[PDB]
């Protein structure tokens, strides 16, 4: 399914940003002119219940996460841990807008139909597992395991797929327990 695909991709590069300690920002709505230019609202992101105004300020979070795991310090802990690791189990997207026009250069629209499965407004619900102080391949030796949702709305990035990330955040809950 074009869906799918479109959801699969961008799972498998947001969380190995995160993953690879890069910054996920380039992911957002926010830090694309195109959008920026016709006037899109900010991201609305929400962390644990807290809203955050930035994807830079979630990034900074992000960091703050893996120094407070960091016990590389310990002469006793063992050795050859990382400090945070995220594993995707599974995701589940639903087209909300088949034909999204936010943004869009006309050529864009007259070019792609609601049914190309291209223009699409989607819905991506993703579920996984937070890994602290495991070995970098284990589900089992870690400090601490947090399962995570994340819920995405994304939307076409028009600049990508006219010619980076095809589709881009508009909203993002992120709950984590």
């Amino acid at each position: 399914l074009s869906r799918r695909y479109a959801a699969k991709s961008f799972v498998e590069w947001y969380y190995r940003q995160i993953n690879e300690n890069k910054p996920v920002a380039s992911g957002y709505v926010n830090n694309n002119a195109t959008y920026t230019k016709a006037g899109h609202p900010p991201a609305d992101i929400t962390i644990n219940g807290r809203v955050v105004a930035t994807p830079e300020e979630w990034d900074t979070m992000l960091k703050e996460q893996r120094a407070q795991h960091n016990t590389s310090s310990s002469s006793t802990l063992p050795i050859g841990r990382k400090p945070v690791r995220y594993d995707v189990d599974c995701f589940d997207v639903h087209v909300i807008n088949a034909d999204y026009r936010f943004a869009a250069p006309q050529r864009m629209i007259e070019q792609h139909a609601p049914t190309d499965g291209v223009r699409m407004m989607m819905a991506l619900t993703v579920s996984g597992s937070v890994y602290f102080g495991a070995s970098p391949r284990s589900t089992d030796d870690y400090v601490i395991k947090q399962h995570f949702n994340d819920v995405f709305i994304l939307v076409p990035n028009w600049d990508v797929l006219e010619k980076g990330r095809k589709y881009l955040i508009a909203s993002h809950k992120y709950r984590a327990y």
